[PDB]
């Protein structure tokens, strides 16, 4: 019991980052003395590239090393991420700076799978509800930690990254002190590749894939619309209210998802499809309204919707999936929406490639969120061809 209980409280203190809300007032002011269309431009396409290079090496390498290390490189990661954020000037040191950030990022995996090395099968689902419970309410609780000392107690982001660095390091400490986790050519290519030889197999596959795209592409941005559509020199900014009630929304959301019992096999697709176009909808909203409050409201809904349609897509694929094969799926779809964000990064995001701007990126993201809708319905066209006969 106690080694879980120092699982959950390391989860805890490493999830609890009040820094995360707070991110851009930091970049502008005169704590670096950026230009963010530079920042936009360059410091973010690294990561993605990054993290996509260096996913598939340190995924082998948990199991190369039996899970044990991989806690330990994320508090590292985290250590040295931190200290750069702490002092970085130019451009180069800031690519660091974010690369940090990444190879940090690439072992949330490598946490969250570890927790099944070494408890019991049976209780492996209810100790991993427990930490991602864990996790949701430690981000709650960040937030709104630092929307009270920014905003209510007027203390500024100079003290709050000092104790996220503090709480970092307390987690890494707590982590140290882990017991012993005692647990491919073509037999692998073909594991994932049955995993796509039935009907249901390849469904809801890539409509995942494509809305982890969508929220990994515009969560990152959504903080530079939001300073850009008001400047933080005038005007103060409530990200940590904002991002506790979303959280806590999605996570009731996700509760409530299996509280009714539906089938799925008679309007699933139809769901989906509604679920996209609400997507589409909020999202060209958050384009087209230009104001402060309008555009929180419709970046609530937007993630409350996200979260439905992935925690249906979620309860479709583990019904589909098996019960060893629920790490390589999560690791295959992952890669291959990774591979796909950063195409379109390469496409649109670089500074190198066109470039656009970020304001006008968000027009046409109305009909990419509507094209996977489309092929959906595409898909349910053919369906609605073969449903009546
Ligand atoms: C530490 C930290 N690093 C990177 C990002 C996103 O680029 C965030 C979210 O804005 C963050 O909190």
């Amino acid at each position: 019991f106690l080694p879980t209980a120092l699982l959950c409280a390391y989860g805890f203190f490493a999830s609890l980052r009040p820094s995360e809300p707070f991110l851009t007032p930091y970049l502008l002011g005169p704590d670096k003395n950026l230009t963010e269309r530079e920042v936009f431009n360059e410091i973010y396409p690294v990561w993605t590239y990054s993290y996509l290079v260096l996913l598939f090496p340190v995924f082998l390498a948990t199991d190369y090393l039996r899970y044990k290390p991989v806690v330990l490189l994320q508090g590292l990661s985290l250590i040295v991420t931190w200290f750069m954020l702490l002092y970085a000037q130019g451009l180069l040191a800031i690519q660091f700076l974010e690369f940090f950030y990444g190879i940090a990022t690439a072992t949330e995996i490598a946490y969250y799978s570890y927790i099944y090395s070494v408890v019991d099968l049976g209780m492996y689902q209810k100790v991993t509800s427990y930490c991602r419970s864990a996790t949701l309410v430690g981000f709650t609780v960040g937030s709104v930690l630092g929307q009270i000392l920014v905003s209510v107690a007027g203390w500024s982001l100079f003290s709050l990254n000092v104790i996220s660095l503090t709480c970092v390091s307390v987690a890494f400490a707590v982590a140290w002190f882990l017991p012993m986790p005692q647990k491919v050519l073509k037999v692998l290519w073909n594991d994932f590749l049955m995993c796509y030889s039935s009907r249901p197999l390849l469904c809801w596959s890539v409509w995942w894939a494509l809305s982890t795209c969508g929220y990994f592409q515009v969560v990152n941005y959504t903080q530079g619309l939001w300073e850009k559509v008001m400047p933080s020199r005038y005007a103060a900014i409530y990200n940590g209210g904002v991002e506790a009630v979303s959280t806590l929304l999605g996570a009731v959301a996700v509760f409530a998802v299996g509280y009714i019992k539906i089938s799925w096999s008679t309007w699933g697709e139809m769901t989906l499809s509604l679920f996209s176009l609400l997507i589409a909808a909020a999202v060209y909203i958050m384009d087209t309204v230009g104001n402060i409050w309008v555009c929180y409201a419709s970046y609530v809904v937007f993630r409350i919707i996200y979260m439905l349609l992935i925690t249906i897509a979620t309860f479709q694929i583990a019904a589909n999936l098996s019960m060893e094969r629920y790490a390589l799926v999560f690791g295959v779809n992952t890669f291959i929406a990774l591979a796909l964000q950063t195409l379109l990064t390469l496409i649109v995001v670089d500074a190198s490639g066109l470039g656009l701007e970020i304001t006008t990126q968000f027009l046409i993201y109305a009909s990419y969120f509507a094209l996977i809708a489309v092929v959906f319905l595409a898909s349910g066209a053919v369906s609605v061809m073969k449903k009546c006969r």
